[PDB]
């Protein structure tokens, strides 16, 4: 059975880029509503698959995803964030974003693209692409799970559902997008992408 | 374990309005991939349930809908048709019929109109609603199911799937609608129905 | 050339229900970036419709649907509220409401359960299914806005999109629904109503 | 006004990977009634414009991205296949094809994959990816297009609709995309391709 992780760091940590109130909230009551109702969910699963009720097994689909996909998500999300993050990635991972995307500066162009242009709810994604041996940027809806719907391996995600940033940004996205680099963990992208070439 | 259920008459008894070589090939190779396509995919599941792999739960999802759906959506329509079949319900569907339509030819136009407005491929249905206590048409694309993706029960089902009709109607896809009227089980459509006013 | 619609009331005409801040920020940032897009969307469409550019009208149907329909929708959802609403609505529209939901209390938890029930952003309607003559509750996701994707006529609609409530009542969607049965305007449904005996 | 083009060749000329009915019924039928409802789409579309009626403009969507998808699609399919095709690009395309999917073998496996992987009615393609100068594989729905739709300039389609295929390797899909390598213009897709790199 699934468990909220707790954040690596305390629900300030992140002012003035991302405020108090919203990530209390983020964890305590969003990513929290996802590990309750995808515990609850998975039983039910359980029970339909073992009675071979197909029916019941698609109907939970959406629940499935939505909570699963929102378990999976915030937390990578919470790992990518750090109170002494910023700047940028180094070694290896800053020469295959210079290689995939022609400049750090060009890929965040293209991250905060692809973040800016989620109509309604969803996330943008750096990922790793296995198959073609490079990096990646997608964006999913709602929580659709960027490597269980596109196969691509996670590295760096930007939530843009409106509770993300809201209380403190309103409907200006954008300068949610500005702030939430200075508070990228460099760190934890790298470890992600180094994990993809063992 | 999942089984292709045997049909209620041969492959030729629907003749001529559903030949007998798409009987056969609708049977044996479409049905019969999707309960064995439903059963590894279920076995599958079972193995991501049992380690908590979400991501893995959430990738089958499109082959547990496609295969579980095509497997729903067939057997049903396989015992929607007769070879005894045509004509019009009586008793409380009939009544039910008209109530919610206007008419048994009012029926049979919208029916028509939403499984000749399937761009692509899936089914057109008349369903139950429970709630609403009536009637209802809907349409479905691919094989996602009426029950598990729209709550509505099923009591009959219109394949549109090009495989459906096309070795005989080719392109016509309304001359394929006029024709499995004269081959539909209302006796069948009636007994669902019953047990919808259970 | 579309614009902003003035609202019926002043930004906090619906207090304590929804408060001014959500109503100043949803009218003019909102709906009036909706509108904006809505406009240049429109233009470029007509330039390359024009240039029998399908490629260009099929990549602008995005931000056509979005755009189209947050203009469509919130331009309905101003003149479904009022400082002077709430209770029961007086006349046929409650007689349709109890004859096709058995009760106005029925009714306010069956549309209430389709607004909660929206994962991710997205609106719950009560509209007329002109079709079957009588009343039907959908929920649509994002922007897309009901009669243009269901033929439904929209009756009474609920934004559910977390710019609609999270600043008042956080992540507690239900909070909100509660809340919002105080201010509708039950005689701009009744309008809408009436408008459909047709 | 948007017209049918001539095939290149003669509804036999592709005999016997894909048959003389085949090629007859899917112009002469599917594509042409894909550019008439292409241009009475448009024409409402117009219309809807000049009003300002943007429901009607939403509801126009599923038929002109269908039809006009549909015309976009099928009118790059025939130019894609030749009598006197078969075989392996050559030059820059080949290069390309090498550093990006390893080998042409390599290469054929990818596109057959996502072609066979379509559930219900869609498009495999081999596409060129401009923002990343470089090749990539997709699959699109029904008839979505590929530009239109995701950006990347299409090279190849494989049509995977049931009809493009059924009457003459009914349902085993796989033997059909076997046998449209015998026929593919390798000179068209070089064309195309380096239209990519003006
Ligand atoms: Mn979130
Ligand atoms: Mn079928
Ligand atoms: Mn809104
Ligand atoms: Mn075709």
């Amino acid at each position: 059975k699934h468990s909220l992780p707790d954040l690596p760091y305390d629900y300030g940590a992140l002012e003035p880029h991302i405020n108090a109130q919203i990530m209390q909230l983020h964890h305590s009551k969003h990513h929290a509503a996802n590990v309750n109702n995808l515990n609850v969910t998975e039983e039910k699963y359980q029970e339909a698959l073992a009675k071979g009720d197909v029916t019941a097994q698609i109907a939970l689909q959406p629940a499935l995803k939505f909570n699963g996909g929102g378990h999976i998500n915030h937390s990578i999300f919470w790992t990518n964030l750090s109170p002494n993050g910023g700047g940028e990635p180094k070694g290896e991972l800053l020469e295959a974003i210079k290689r995939d995307f022609g400049s750090f500066d060009k890929f965040k162009e293209k991250l905060t693209a692809a973040s800016v242009g989620v109509q309604g709810s969803g996330w943008g994604w750096l990922g790793f692409n296995k198959e073609r041996g490079h990096l990646q940027i997608a964006a999913c809806p709602n929580q659709d799970p960027l490597q269980g719907t596109t196969g691509l391996i996670p590295l760096l995600g930007i939530d843009v559902w409106e509770h993300a940033y809201y209380l403190q940004y309103k409907n200006v996205r954008p300068d949610y997008l500005k702030a939430i680099w200075n508070v990228i963990n460099w760190e934890n992208v790298t470890e992600r992408y180094m994990a993809c070439k063992k």
